[PDB]
């Protein structure tokens, strides 16, 4: 009985619906009755074109302001070269009208869509404050394509006011179930850049997206890390097919491109999934990730099965989203328990990192207290190290279950002396091991330089629960 949608352009969408098996099942969801209706999604960007043909008719002010001008009114600046264009092209992927003759169609053609102006001057902590802290009881989901220079060199992340934008938002927003942060995880892929020193993606409140190309590789923009959760096709080479979607000006092009555009596609599965079941929590929502998403067909050279048996990659987490199995997981979902926080000071003193640093140590994770964990969700290794040359450094820990986890490679344009200040490594790969036993970190100089420093603190922070397992896959 359900009818696909008749937009020109939806043939052309194929990362939606295929024969192929190459697609995000998007067509087994909206079959199951989910389109997104009485679900919002904010795009934080450059601004949306708010009277596009294809977006017009689920437009929500509610779900927009314009942080640059500091009025309501998220429409573009208009200019020669096109610059604000991005804003526009996710939305569209998130939510364009369907059934209208126009265009191609969203993951969600019946939610409503709503962007943030923001991109467009001066981006202080202020600013991006304001733009995560928007409306977070009318707005469901927030899309990010935006983050700190993909040139491989730099460490950033989010300061005071955005780090707490999305501590209220996660804890208070959407009536205390908290708000839905998506996020690109990078376009720094020719730099060789690493993702997690990327703070906003490398955060737990952050449901990390990298790309794959049509023919289910890993594309030249795609940035690796253990941050990323999950996987949506983009675009590759230029034999590969790109995404569809609204253009800036009233258009519609053919040639939307990067990890920008996996954002907004799984944005879009999100806000489905929410349909399904309203009373999600911002954890629920990556545990859905975690279970449902599919490796299959995507092609890298470090896939490894964790200790709960799941395939797990640095370049796609746990691999392509599936819109179809995630509603059906959502439906009878039952509601993780609160989040616990198990804190391991892990140094008694210093320590030269040399050629070589392997920290071993093994932990109880809070045996006896009332954050004791038997269920991981994020683990972060929280460390502070100086260093000569930043780039050189390689950082792996490896889980009790024997799980090894990148949390740096080396980074050939990061000549950087500044080291790190308790940054807070994060990975997603041990999801739903018991943490109890051994940990190991390994720190090492991949260069043929004398490099020099030190580790002056190593804190293992760990998330999760301890009820509710699943049998291992
Ligand atoms: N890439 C896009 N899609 N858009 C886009 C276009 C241009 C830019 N350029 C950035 C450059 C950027 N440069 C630096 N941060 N160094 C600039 O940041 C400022 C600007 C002003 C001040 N001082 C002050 N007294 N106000 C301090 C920092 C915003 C400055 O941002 C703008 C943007 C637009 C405009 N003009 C306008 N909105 N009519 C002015 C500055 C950034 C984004
Ligand atoms: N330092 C210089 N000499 N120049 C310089 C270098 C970088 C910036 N930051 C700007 C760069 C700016 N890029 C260009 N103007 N080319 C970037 O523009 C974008 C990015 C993404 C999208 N959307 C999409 N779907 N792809 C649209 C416009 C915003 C991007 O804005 C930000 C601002 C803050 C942050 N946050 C952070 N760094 N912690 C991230 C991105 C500004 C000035
Ligand atoms: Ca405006
Ligand atoms: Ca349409
Ligand atoms: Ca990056
Ligand atoms: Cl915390
Ligand atoms: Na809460
Ligand atoms: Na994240
Ligand atoms: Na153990
Ligand atoms: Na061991």
């Amino acid at each position: 009985v359900y009818q696909e949608p008749t937009d020109p352009k939806f043939p052309q969408q194929w990362y939606l619906s295929g024969v192929t098996q190459r697609d995000l099942n998007v067509k087994a969801a909206w079959a199951q009755g989910y389109t997104g209706h009485g679900i919002v999604v904010s795009i934080l960007d450059d601004g949306i074109e708010k009277n596009h043909p294809d977006l017009a008719g689920n437009y929500d002010p509610g779900a927009s302001f314009d942080v640059n001008d500091q009025d309501p009114d998220p429409q573009p600046r208009y200019t020669q070269m096109n610059d604000n264009r991005h804003g526009t092209r996710c939305a569209g992927e998130v939510a364009a009208v369907a059934n209208n003759g126009v265009c191609g169609v969203g993951v969600a053609y019946n939610a409503r869509i709503g962007g943030v102006r923001m991109l467009d001057g001066e981006v202080t902590d202020a600013v991006e404050a304001r733009s995560l802290g928007l409306n977070p009881n009318h707005i469901h989901i927030y899309s990010a394509s935006w983050g700190p220079e993909d040139d491989g060199k730099t460490v950033d992340g989010p300061a005071r006011l955005a780090e707490e934008a999305f501590f209220r938002g996660v804890s208070q927003g959407r009536g205390g179930l908290g708000s839905i942060f998506v996020w690109a995880s990078g376009n720094g892929g020719r730099e060789h850049d690493s993702c997690n020193c990327d703070g906003y993606t490398n955060s737990i409140y952050t449901l990390s997206i990298s790309s794959a190309t049509q023919f289910g590789n890993v594309p030249w923009y795609s940035e690796a890390c253990s941050s990323t959760l999950a996987t949506t096709y983009s675009s590759g080479n230029q034999n590969e097919k790109q995404i569809v979607t609204t253009d800036l000006r009233q258009k519609c092009t053919e040639s939307h491109t990067g990890t920008s555009a996996s954002a907004p596609l799984a944005a879009g599965i999100i806000a489905l999934t929410l349909e399904a079941n309203k009373n999600l929590t911002w954890r629920d929502m990556q545990h859905l990730v975690v279970q449902t998403s599919k490796p299959a067909h995507l092609n890298a050279n470090d896939w490894a099965t964790n200790g709960v048996g799941r395939k797990v990659s640095h370049s796609y987490g746990y691999g392509l989203l599936d819109a179809g199995a995630m509603v059906a997981l959502a439906q009878n979902w039952t509601t993780v328990a609160p989040q616990r926080k198990c804190i391991i000071d892990i140094l008694t003193e210093p320590k030269d990192i040399g050629k070589r640093l392997e920290v071993r140590k093994t932990v109880t994770a809070c045996l006896g207290e009332p954050n004791h964990i038997t269920r991981l969700e994020h683990a972060q290794a929280r460390l502070t190290l100086s260093y000569n040359r930043r780039g050189d450094l390689a950082i792996h820990l490896v889980s009790p279950m024997g799980t090894r986890s990148t949390l740096l490679a080396a980074r050939p344009h990061d000549y950087s002396a500044d080291g790190f200040n308790d940054w807070a490594f994060m990975t997603t790969h041990s999801w739903d091991e018991d943490p109890s036993g051994e940990w190991v970190l390994e720190i090492e100089n991949t260069s043929e330089a004398n490099n020099y420093g030190t580790l002056t603190k190593f804190t293992l922070v760990l998330y999760g629960t301890a009820s509710g397992s699943l049998v291992p896959r």
